[PDB]
């Protein structure tokens, strides 16, 4: 199974207006790396992740899943190589996880949080997702599907 990680700014796109979007879900706009758009077409509907606050908070605040594969990118006008999926909510981190306490994880030393500077949507080990989960309060997490 395949875990992911999306990075968001607050002041752009909450945690809380994401979950206000409900099962509806948000359309994934605005990508303009082709390594992140790549993680995105390799999604698959129910592929859970983390949302990330970015900027400002540095956080993982909760958890989303894919809930419509690749398309393009209703901000691209139309392009050809921009597409991306839309995520919708699935549950909060009980504890909310800060950057910080991930770079002090030796299990943690190899994530893509932590290793790439400039990647906005990113892969996560099945044992990355579940340690930074165990941090966040969550013992059995949502599953990615096999």
């Amino acid at each position: 199974a395949n875990y992911w990680l999306y990075k968001s700014e607050p002041f752009k796109w909450s945690w809380e207006m994401q979950k206000a979007k409900g099962e509806t879900g948000e359309e994934w706009t605005g990508v303009r790396n082709y390594q992140a758009r790549n993680n995105m077409r390799a999604m698959k509907i129910g592929d859970k992740g983390f949302f990330y606050h970015s900027n400002e908070g540095l956080d993982v605040v909760g958890i989303v899943e894919v809930c419509a594969l690749s398309h393009p990118d209703s901000t691209a006008e139309g392009d050809l190589k921009w597409d991306c999926v839309d995520i919708r909510a699935v549950c909060d981190m009980p504890q909310p996880v800060s950057l910080k306490d991930v770079k002090a994880n030796p299990k943690l030393e190899k994530m893509s949080l932590v290793t790439s500077m400039r990647l906005s949507v990113q892969p996560v080990t099945e044992e990355e997702y579940l340690e930074v989960c165990r941090m966040g309060g969550l013992a059995n997490p949502p599953k990615s599907p096999d």
